[PDB]
């Protein structure tokens, strides 16, 4: 599983 | 699974 | 499963 | 599956 | 699994 | 699947 | 998946 | 998966 | 997967 | 995974 997350 | 997620 | 989520 | 979303 | 997160 | 979106 | 988005 | 955004 | 964000 | 964020 990967995640990116920019916030 | 993945996911890319801007906010 | 693929999510691209710009919000 | 696959989903893309721009909100 | 890899996680990137900028916040 | 691709989106290219101007906004 | 692909996504370019100019806001 | 891939996203450019220009915001 | 590859982001690129200009903001 | 890659990112590239100018802020
Ligand atoms: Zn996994
Ligand atoms: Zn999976
Ligand atoms: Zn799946
Ligand atoms: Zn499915
Ligand atoms: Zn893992
Ligand atoms: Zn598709
Ligand atoms: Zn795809
Ligand atoms: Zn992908
Ligand atoms: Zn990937
Ligand atoms: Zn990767």
């Amino acid at each position: 599983d990967s995640v990116i997350s920019l916030s």
